[PDB]
């Protein structure tokens, strides 16, 4: 019994909780996402200017 | 991060305003057209005392 209290000890302290983690790798995706959206109007700024010559 | 703000820096401190340029460019533009014209009128003004003789 003492042994598999100390295997739960060790697990309460390093397993981490993984349903979290799908909402969070959901999100984080679409914010990648977004991310290289955003990256790419940031990229397309220079063009404006080049209509005034 | 530090690196970015050096660039941002450098290029707040030499970068130019093209979009003032084209404006400044069209206004220049004319008025050597205008000065070339005045010129030619005041390259003219010898020919008028051969009237006279």
């Amino acid at each position: 019994k003492l042994q598999d209290s100390l295997d739960a000890g060790v697990g309460n302290l390093v397993d981490a909780d993984l349903a979290k983690e799908s909402a969070k790798l959901q999100s984080l995706q679409t914010k990648q996402q977004l991310g290289v959206q955003a990256l790419s109007i940031a990229n397309q700024s220079s063009s404006s200017i080049l209509s005034l010559f």
